[PDB]
């Protein structure tokens, strides 16, 4: 079966592998990042773990992908095997010749 | 066919069963939550609705999940049910022994 | 194999179609939006791409579930096909009768 990634934040009491998101609180210093292309301070912190849930998403998107593109391709080949259908189904006994089910009985 | 869940926010006219998110607007009181784990409060406002959705993406990648794992084990039934490939066609009758195809004739 | 979308925005350096995500930053003005439904603002910017990402995501899905009703379906048709399965590997020779396998012998 397919393994795939818990969601790392969740807004209630965390699971294994998980935190609790913390959001923004009256009476915390309200603040933003001090480089360019830092994430830190309040103002962007549940935004950031919102954001980690997303990146697990679309990796599990993918693991569901890569499986889903190994069934088509095993259907494909099955639908390509050239398996025989029932023959018919009348107390007559049948052979197979050119891909088709001809009677014993032409050849008796 | 398989039924998802509908994302309960969207930044646009909303649908069935879906709100408008509604973004933090100049004018308005900027706060925060007054609980260790709230999310009230229009500094958290639309982060609450995009994990809102988030929530139920990760519900409907299961929900996939788990039809795929449905889908995998009906493809193994069909690779491991041993059913029959074509006789070859050659104008000849063939019938069935010890897993290939033999002549009609060898028998006659 | 499937196509699916690349997220729009990252945390980090983008690839082709990508944009990096811009954190709130100390310094610079905080300000929401200016109309009932607009998204502008520095308050709701790291927010409106994560959402984009969103979007994203859910169509994603809905990509994988579209080939997965295919892939279920394909599925449905080959169970239903009546292919036939093996006949007793024994040293003797069969031919198709009444959905069974018959011992070519009893009609000689």
């Amino acid at each position: 079966d397919i393994v795939l990634n818990d969601l790392p934040f969740v807004d209630g009491p965390p699971a294994e592998g998980q935190s609790r998101i913390s959001w923004i609180k009256n009476g915390e210093e309200i603040l933003g990042a001090d480089t360019q292309y830092g994430s830190e301070g309040s103002m962007n912190r549940p935004t950031v773990s919102v954001l980690r849930n997303v990146e697990v998403l679309d990796k599990n998107i993918g693991i569901l992908k890569t499986s889903l593109e190994t069934a088509n391709s095993d259907i494909k080949t099955i639908q390509e095997a050239g398996y025989i259908p029932e023959a018919p189904r009348d107390g007559q006994a049948y052979v197979r010749k050119d891909g088709e089910w001809v009677l014993l009985s032409t050849f008796l």
